[PDB]
């Protein structure tokens, strides 16, 4: 994933737990070698998994719980590290943001085109709910999509209730969520 | 489940969608030979599952979305139909209520002893966070638990984010929810 992602992880860990524990996690992930992540440089995904795996053990916290907190962190982080305009442009509400999300990734994709953005389809079931289809080149990131959704809820002061109803991990085509909101 | 569960589904659908829709759903579930549900009578679980499945078809919403809606409704419904005091006795906050739930079900299990209550274990990860282990003799009600949690937040006027972290239906031992609450 682009370096922005690993910079975001390094940021929330060292914000919440301390620079000491971050370098610990970094050591454990076998990533003591590299000095600082480069935001616009593409990395191989393992660097992210190993950081999340390594953070799980150092913090004695389940990985999915870390992916959840990271998903939520990402929404605020990106607003403040050069992407608040791009965020604001994806829209005014949770349903609209999700509809624009493929378009937003298309924009980001142009900037540096080694981006492999996930696909999000919405089937609105009412004025207050939807079924979200999350299609990814990457495995494991459903818990992060949950956090992302609660991040957007915070962003729009919208209460969100999300339950995962299909599971890529099992061999199903793709993750699916049912969502209810304010 | 005890008939109160099916009366609550009936009430919810009737209130939200009308009695014309309720009948079609009861018809669709193939339960027209049931004139009225009896609250203190133990029914086959299948009756619940069929109403949820058939309501899903009629309303054109995923079962899991209705289960969330239903979990939220249950908190209010039981408050107003004879279990207000029982509910009150289980505490003045979300962490307390959840901690008392195993005892709330003990007292429900003298009225009547054929209750199959789920077990809820809380690991409090801070004063604003819990890991909730939900263990059930039933399948597929995790989304209802999610709704129940949001119902309690409403009840105690507390902001609450629930994220499921482990899923019984994929073959994990029991559902696990991560919960932040203000
Ligand atoms: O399943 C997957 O493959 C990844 C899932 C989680 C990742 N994000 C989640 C999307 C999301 C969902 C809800 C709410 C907000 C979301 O994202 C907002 C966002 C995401 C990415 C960027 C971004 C910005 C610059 C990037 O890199 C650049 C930019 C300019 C020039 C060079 C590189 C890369 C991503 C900005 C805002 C977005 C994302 C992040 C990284 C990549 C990637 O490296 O392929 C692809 C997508
Ligand atoms: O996993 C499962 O197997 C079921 C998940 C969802 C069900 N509820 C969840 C409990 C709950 C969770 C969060 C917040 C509040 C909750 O419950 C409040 C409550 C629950 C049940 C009753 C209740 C009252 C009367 C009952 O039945 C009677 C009453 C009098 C005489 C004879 C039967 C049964 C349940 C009242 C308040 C409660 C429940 C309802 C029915 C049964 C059962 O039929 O076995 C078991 C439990």
């Amino acid at each position: 994933m682009y370096g922005l992602v690993n910079k975001a992880i390094q940021d929330m860990i060292s914000k919440h737990h301390g620079e000491d524990t971050w370098e610990a996690i970094k050591q454990k992930a076998g990533l003591e070698d590299i000095d600082f992540f480069v935001g616009m440089e593409a990395y191989s995904d393992d660097v992210t998994y190993h950081l999340v795996g390594a953070a799980s053990e150092v913090l004695g916290k389940p990985a999915e719980e870390l992916l959840i907190a990271f998903g939520e962190y990402w929404v605020t982080y990106t607003s403040e590290e050069g992407y608040g305009e791009l965020l604001a442009s994806a829209g005014d509400s949770l349903p609209e943001f999700m509809e624009n999300l493929d378009n937003l990734h298309a924009r980001v994709g142009l900037s540096f085109p080694q981006l492999r953005p996930p696909a999000f389809e919405c089937q609105h079931t009412s004025s207050k709910s939807m079924e979200l289809h999350y299609q990814s080149t990457r495995a494991g990131l459903a818990p992060m999509v949950l956090g992302l959704l609660h991040g957007l809820g915070k962003r729009f002061q919208t209460k969100v209730e999300v339950t995962q109803t299909a599971f890529r991990e099992t061999g199903e085509d793709h993750d699916i969520f049912s969502i209810k909101y304010e």
